[PDB]
């Protein structure tokens, strides 16, 4: 992997952050100074060299609102993934911590951060396919970034549009739909979407035009933006560039 190969001698482990999806994650330092997150890949859990297409993705895709890969430790097992350290951890847990007493300006900033990452991915013709608050991380400054980008019952039924559930029709518009659901997760302070329903019931209600209600903290203008991601006809949903312009407009008007 050329310049992406990190010498494991340069890593120092400081704390186990937890068991994320895929393996153990630890907070550590690179060459004793730079903060990093170190993910140990679980043995055989995932798969082969051919799956290290995800590394080809992470080594080529880069944005300020995407969790940045710093390098990998592959000349040894278990494999280490070295990434940007996100001090506030998972966005979903961050939203659920009632001690933050979030203002709606902060919630809209979280949407904007994710929308920027997604506009970038849209521009690179990349499909996240599992966009949700559980796959977003928060740094020490409260900046949200998208992680696990195109990694890849457990299917994300509640973040999927009708055409994905009925026909497996994945497109940039199914990422748009998931983003509206992620804005709803943010404005509901991390509620499970369709929390009264099972996945099978959500899929039937979604096929029948049910839509997530406006969270109390979302204004009618913010709700219009998330609702525009859920047009039954995929071609009627906006692009991330349009969503970003809409969020910027609401921030200028409300903020
Ligand atoms: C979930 C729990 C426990 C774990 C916590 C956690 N995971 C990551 C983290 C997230 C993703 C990756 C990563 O390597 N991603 C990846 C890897 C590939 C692959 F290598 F396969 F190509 C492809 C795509 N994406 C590496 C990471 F260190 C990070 C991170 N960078 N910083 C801080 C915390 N982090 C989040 N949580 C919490 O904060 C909860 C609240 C306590
Ligand atoms: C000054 N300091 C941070 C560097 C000195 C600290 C340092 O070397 N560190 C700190 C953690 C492990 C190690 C490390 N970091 C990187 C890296 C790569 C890309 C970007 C980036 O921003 N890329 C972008 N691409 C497009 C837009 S932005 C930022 C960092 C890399 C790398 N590619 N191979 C090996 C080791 N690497």
């Amino acid at each position: 992997y050329g310049s992406w190969e990190i010498d494991p001698k340069d890593l120092t482990f400081l704390k186990e952050l937890g068991t994320g999806q895929f393996g153990v994650v630890k907070y550590g330092k690179w060459r004793g100074q730079y903060d990093v997150a170190i993910k140990m890949i679980k043995e055989g859990s995932m798969s082969e060299d051919e799956f290290i297409e995800e590394a080809k993705v992470m080594m080529n895709l880069s944005h300020e609102k995407l969790v940045q890969l710093y390098g990998v430790c592959t000349k040894q097992r278990p494999i280490f993934i070295i990434t940007e350290y996100m001090a506030n951890g998972c966005l979903l847990n961050y939203l659920r911590e009632m001690r933050h007493r979030f203002q709606t300006q902060q919630l809209l900033e979280m949407c904007k951060d994710v929308c920027e990452a997604m506009e970038y991915l849209e521009s690179k013709q990349f499909l996240h396919r599992d966009l949700a608050a559980r796959n977003c991380l928060v740094n020490d400054q409260g900046v949200v970034k998208v992680s696990d980008f195109g990694l890849s019952s457990k299917f994300p039924v509640r973040w999927s549009p009708p055409e994905v559930l009925m026909y497996s029709k994945f497109s940039s518009k199914s990422d748009i739909w998931a983003f509206g659901v992620l804005m709803w997760e943010i404005y509901s302070l991390g509620k499970m979407p369709y929390e009264r329903f099972t996945n099978s019931e959500t899929a039937e209600h979604i096929a029948q035009g049910l839509r997530l209600y406006r969270p109390h903290l979302a204004s009618e203008k913010v709700y219009t933006i998330m609702y525009s991601c859920w047009h039954e006809k995929a071609d009627e949903r906006p692009t991330f560039k349009i969503l970003l312009s809409n969020i910027l407009d609401v921030m200028d008007e409300e903020s």
